[PDB]
């Protein structure tokens, strides 16, 4: 069935090309001095999407014929049990393939070489579980909450001039999310006003709708009403028949029936003291005139998702027919008002006693990269959870990579036979990472490699690559650390990908045609 | 059918090229150590489908102009008659065309050579009852039920690490199946949940449909109702016309008339205790409200194929108009449930009194590899069913092929003149199979051929090609066996397929299945 | 998968080219002898917008692929804080990039050069809290209300031949603006011509609509009626209700915000009542505050529930065009400004000018600080910065002095538009600033140097301090970073 | 030399500024070292004549118009 034919060495080549193409784009992304990339396509894509996080862009698309989709799909499984922090796993896998050209010189049995992958697992354990770094992050935790891993995730991202503070804010958001719930009732919007904080944390939920031009500006000792059924009244399931009347006099009684709907709403709305009404769907016009005189602010076509969160927030209510007010509904009473922030008008729900559900409103510099705030925030919410229950960490800035490289090099040379050739190639793979981090900063990588290796080799796991410095320094002071899970499965995932050649013996070649 | 008339040297070539193209690809798929092939195509494909079933891919696509699609189409009837075993029938048919080149030197009448096939019938018959094969197949049986041929079918298949276990399951399915009633009511469906079994055996039938959002969660002592005619009512023939009425009050009587259809359905449904209703077509909306309150689960647009199998299973029913309930309907009553299986919801019918028909359900990790279960599963049903009816089998792994080759070599000297070279050529064709099996093993092919021939000549039928060994071994211990008629039909089919190529000048299509 | 991706060597060029293109158009718009520029784009631009305010034109359009829109966007935050005065901040940033070609000679690490930016912050505030500028202007002010900065904003603008009188008026507008209303209720309309004064400043609201050809020319002891519901709706009875309550009141004028039914129109003409069809809602809301407010609902709306101001409502001829003037509001909270000219293309420019007038005065009062314009600050700061490069050792000094030489061009840029010899101007300017006189600056009319203060040209303190911080704004960041093109939708 | 230029320029200027005439560029080192130990010295005349000569020769370039002659090579 069809066939772009490749076999033996050509089949190997497609794997080779896929790894190199992805390595260059992800290469600039790594580290506090990483680079943002904008990708533009056509059809079902809106504007140019720029994503700092490498995993998000790979998940979204499958651009071309060469094979790489299954390897890419792997990063997401990693993400579920840990994932992010900073991207790095994809880069290491690609460099494995470069030595394959050298394999041609041996010319016969690559399967024998495959023994190196078993060998690689030793590196995963020798580098890890010796020399203790950290251990707590138990729950809530008063000071440990942030100002460590979240900062590192953001450092790669451009926004860190003021956004390092924003990342700190995110843990407070995760702590309330902590508990019985899964991953719900979190809402984020950015604003064009300028402040040092650059963001506000809201006690309640943020909405943006208005009753109309008329009605009081704000309410005091506010009561909140939510209705499932619309304010619209007329036809019913069965009309009670079409109606014909012998003159304009009796048609008027129908109008009178309408007045009754108006009056019921005001008479006991007053009793509650109703200050605000929120309805999801179309709102009937008659009540609008009445609300303004009463001094009650209502919201037309409020989004349902905001409503469900709001119910958990105010103790909720049972929403049914107009009987819904008074006791059946519970309303929080701190402060509800429409206020101006910077240059625009929004409505704030706040002062909720329960406290489980909260809304965050971001403020920004006023750059397109401001849009990045939804992008950066989403990443922030789930980075911390991984830190909390992993309870294990490793030194960042390539500290781990140089150390492991030193250990693997000894293993290859020390052995005598064909055993040495296979193992040595795996060992040089770790060397490129030091190179990737130094080049991005603005310092030539040649000088950096020589000086870098000497500090890690001696035995200081704390020392790493300092880009601001241009040389080498203490990673721990910086506060950059990587989750323990990311290191154990990056090595395992890369190895089984090349394990597949081992698993399948012979590989005859191409298609029945 | 418009022309393209080709004769003798070129006409022969179109078939000759078709046979050589197919033979090399099918060649890699034989034996316990088969090779997976990936196919890439554009337009309504989507991705690479990895099939190691020599017949599944050939059926799926009719890629080009040359004649071979009908030859290929024929192998499926063979599957009906005896099944796949391991693909080999296509290979033997292709190889007799190879000596056609030798025949150009002969330079007389190609048709005269065609006589060798008349003798080929003798060769087919001599092979028959001289092989000395297995015995037993008593019925049901304790430990000879499987862990044999199904494993062999799957040995070449990638899924063997997990599927060897569920290949084992297939024979349990055949044992219940056997009796008087032909091959009917066997259904199996894939699932995306993961478990160390990869399959569940259902005592009843699996569907995948739901009544609607409302209705009781579970039914006990369930009764089954099947209706030929739809719930929908209105047009008929001799319409009664399209209507207008004198007061729009009489339109109401029409509405009332609909209610009568609803009432008949509820009044007699209640007496039975009706727990589930299955209809093969569109369902009218009014009854839907009724079923939920009653405590009855109904199925909208149930597929007819599922229903017929179910009827045999339940004990059947006489399907007519709404009079259909009570006695005219027979309903089994063990357990009908909608059961969540790790994720995707489905409906399970089970506990059938008859026992004649059953359904098999598959589970797995969730990847391209897990989807091969669908691929492997189709193969499993056919292999075992054939094993019971034939009551005869042959030794696999090439054991059958070498023995026959020794006998045919003698024959060429025996036959007169022109016949002798053609008969001789047929004999050497069998030689390639031993070579093909050895080469994929990773062992030197030349050494294998000589050693193989010596053991078959000796008289041990059990001895054959052992790929893991790299030499010749005992096939019976391995458990590789082929059904008796697979070899019996291939010899006759290859002979009648090869002859047609030289004899008919004008090809293309139209006729039987 | 991509688009135009640039880094280090080529990335710098994109920033470099954007800066040079902007500087030539902006330079011509500086101080007293600035030149007006016109840009026209065929799609969704409607008309030729003539802007002499540099910030307004850059914000409106993202013309092409090179990066500059984000740099431009920053100036608006400055506008909110203070903004304009005279545009000059953009020019300083552009010249910073010019020295970078020289930097390739170094062929080394751009980051080391970056230490200059930190140095710049030190340099930036030594121009601050040094060299005293002005006093007072805390609030309102009788004499000090204008005859100062507003004229300077106008100096760049040609209209100042008689415009400067107009700008004097604007501070009065801002003082009434102050209060709990924040930023609202200011309306400006220009009239074709016929007067030396060139503006009147209405205490009330100015409107432009007519009931129809018929109706009394003038109304006396006018009463105003505002209705939420339109006249549009047995028909005769509706006519009756409108007349029965109208006569007792003495109803002089009716204003309705929407469509008006034809039947009442005939009644109003005979009655002697002037009504306005489809009056804009924005005028009405402001008008209600002005009159004293009314309760607008159903036809019950007349008499007591509705309050009407009573000085005078009439349709008046202003030099030519027919208009309706609402005036005589005792409350005093809201006012409207009307401008007059001589029927000139340049007159349209007055519409441009008033909106910007509110912005300068509002922030000039809050900062309570100013700087000397005409490039006075630039040479002084340049003199101070040249010494600073020497103070810093080896590697730092070459880069620090390049920043210092950048300041040198500003004196030259002001001189060049004058028509005077650029070479001579640079040498003479430096000597006066070096000496220690802060009030001394570039006098374009003189062709040499003069006293800036006598002219009345001053620049807001806020623009100079913020610009120095933004004298950086990632110039430093741009070579340590790679991707920043951006806005221009899908 | 084959060493990074950026590090070299920064460090070189500090050494000379301090007051050691001996300190200079050491290419073999990759950093700045003591030139005097190396034994590298330049004749005194070459430095005094060049400064006087360069300026005078450069000066003729500006005040001289049309310096024509032969073909490119």
């Amino acid at each position: 069935a069809g066939a772009d034919e490749e076999r033996a060495e050509t089949a190997r080549l497609s794997s080779f090309i896929g790894a190199i193409a992805i390595g260059d784009l992800v290469k600039s992304t790594l580290g506090p001095k990483g680079m943002d990339k904008i990708l533009l396509s056509s059809g079902r894509d809106a504007s140019l999407m720029v994503t700092n996080d490498g995993a998000t862009i790979l998940k979204n698309i499958g651009v071309d014929n060469p094979a790489a989709k299954v390897l890419v799909d792997m990063s997401r499984v990693q993400d579920d049990e840990v994932g992010d922090g900073t991207t790095s796993v994809t880069v290491l896998a690609a460099e494995l393939l470069r030595e394959a050209e050298s394999l041609i010189a041996k010319k016969i049995h690559p399967q024998t070489i495959i023994a190196g992958w078993r060998e690689a697992t030793k590196a995963a354990r020798q580098a890890l579980l010796n020399s203790a770094v950290d251990h707590g992050s138990d729950e809530v935790k008063f000071r440990q909450d942030l100002m460590n891993i979240a900062g590192t995730t953001l450092s790669s991202k451009l926004l860190t001039h003021h956004k390092d503070h924003f990342t700190k804010l995110a843990v407070e958001a995760v702590l309330r999310l902590k508990g019985s719930g899964n991953l719900e009732a979190i809402h984020v919007i950015k604003k064009l006003g300028g402040s040092l904080a650059d963001s506000y944390l809201d006690e309640g939920f943020l909405l943006d709708k208005k009753i109309g031009v008329n009605q009081p500006k704000r309410i005091e000792n506010a009561k909140i009403l939510i209705a499932n059924t619309g304010m619209d009244t007329d036809k019913i399931k069965i009309f009670g028949s079409r109606v014909r009347v012998d003159s304009t006099a009796k048609v008027a009684e129908i109008e009178h029936a309408e007045k009754e709907k108006m009056k019921e709403k005001v008479e006991r709305i007053l009793k509650h003291g109703i200050n605000c009404f929120i309805n999801r769907q179309l709102i009937y016009n008659y009540p609008e005139q009445l609300f303004g005189a009463a001094g009650v602010m209502a919201i037309e076509h409020a989004d349902f998702v905001g409503v469900e969160r709001l119910a958990l927030v105010t103790g909720g209510e049972i929403a049914s027919t107009f009987d819904h007010p008074e006791l059946v509904k519970l309303g929080s009473c701190k402060l509800i008002e429409e206020v101006m922030i910077g240059e625009d008008k929004l409505i704030h729900f706040s002062g909720v006693a329960l406290g489980e559900a909260c809304t965050i409103v971001l403020r920004g510099a006023t750059q397109q990269i401001l849009d990045e705030a939804e992008r950066s925030l989403h990443d922030a919410l789930c980075v911390l959870a991984q830190t909390v229950k992993d309870s294990r960490t490793v030194y960042g800035g390539g500290c781990s990579e140089m150390l492991m490289a030193h250990a693997v090099t000894q293993l290859a040379s020390r052995t005598p036979g064909k055993e040495a050739v296979a193992m040595e190639s795996y060992a040089k793979a770790l060397r490129m990472l030091p190179t990737i981090i130094a080049d991005n900063a603005g310092y030539d990588s040649a000088d950096l490699v020589a000086q870098l290796r000497a500090a890690h080799s001696e035995g200081k796991t704390t020392a790493g690559l300092d880009m601001k410095e241009g040389t080498i320094g203490d990673m721990s002071v910086l506060g950059i650390t990587e989750s323990f899970q990311v290191k154990r499965q990056v090595l395992l995932s890369a190895a089984e990908a090349a394990e597949v050649i081992l698993r399948v013996d012979n590989i005859i070649k191409a298609a029945p045609r």
